[PDB]
């Protein structure tokens, strides 16, 4: 059964998974995401690696082929991350001065938006913007524009497709306790007090064992930032415990803004963490415990 399916019959938006074009022309990654899954995001090819390798000199061979592919076969995309340390070019990390920075961002923003115009449901904005202590990250966006570069990156967005939900991501926001989770949170209300348009807060779950059960009481507090949505990217959990699986989808069902769950990936070997197998399809693309738990946990 399809886990897509089911959890849109719990009133949620979609069960989704990261993919890209090199997944989809080998092993089953395409039919488990026809039968299973009702959203793609790129996992590499919307990077601004992969987009924008030197100043205004664009490519979108792997992002049209994962946008077109998604269109073809009837599902939703999510695409990011448009403003993140990771992915990102020496010639942009390269700059020094604010304003040439921000005209940098904005035209990155500005050109992968205005190309999927009104096809895309979310966008991350903005990615990895905090430390672990609720600081902000020193990435070079901070360190050259400043804080205001959060500002400008939700607002050049807004204006590039507005009707794309606007995300800010961050990893190990898993438990109500850690500082970081909490500082996203109180940074959101501000920023959107500011006028930032904030839709989401997608909370990247990379997660370890045992570790499920804490997102129960996270979810609720990202929830409370007074975003629109909150969504689950980037789910993996090591060891794939179905309890661990469970919780998650349990905090989704719980939180009422949030709209849905995207898994890193298809099956175990195929993860960057295969050894873990932390996804919920085994090396022979067969549905593991997990899936199963999913299945009967929203039947």
């Amino acid at each position: 059964q399809s886990i897509d399916q089911l959890i849109k019959a719990r009133g949620k938006v979609y069960f989704g998974v990261a993919t890209d074009q090199n997944r989809l022309t080998t092993g089953k990654n395409a039919a488990i995401i026809k039968a299973d899954f009702g959203m793609v995001w790129p996992e590499e090819s919307m990077q601004w690696d992969a987009t924008e390798p030197s100043q205004g000199n664009f490519n979108f061979a792997g992002a049209d082929y994962l946008v077109n592919w998604a269109q073809q076969n009837g599902k939703l995309i999510g695409a990011g991350c448009l403003v993140w340390h990771n992915f990102l070019p020496s010639w942009v990390s390269s700059i020094t001065d604010k304003n040439t920075l921000i005209n940098v961002m904005k035209n990155h923003i500005t050109t992968l938006m205005t190309r999927y115009k009104g096809k895309i449901r979310t966008w991350d904005v903005v990615g990895e913007a905090f430390n672990e202590d609720g600081s902000l990250r020193q990435n070079v966006f901070l360190n050259v524009i400043g804080e205001d570069y959060i500002p400008i990156a939700f607002q050049t967005a807004r204006a590039a497709d507005p009707n794309a939900k606007l995300y800010i991501m961050d990893y190990n926001l898993d438990s109500a306790s850690y500082p970081k989770t909490q500082a996203i949170v109180n940074r959101v209300k501000q920023w959107r007090a500011a006028g930032v348009p904030i839709d989401g807060i997608g909370s990247q779950m990379h997660l370890s064992a045992g570790q499920g059960a804490g997102v129960l009481q996270a979810l609720p507090l990202l929830a409370s930032a007074g975003t629109p949505e909150v969504s689950i990217l980037m789910l993996d959990v090591a060891g794939a415990s179905p309890t661990d699986y469970v919780n998650v989808v349990n905090a989704c069902l719980n939180v009422q803004s949030c709209v849905g769950i995207t898994v890193m990936g298809v099956a175990d070997p195929d993860s960057a963490f295969a050894s873990s197998t932390p996804l919920l399809f085994d090396g022979n693309f067969n549905p593991k415990p997990a899936y199963n738990a999913i299945v009967q946990n929203l039947q």
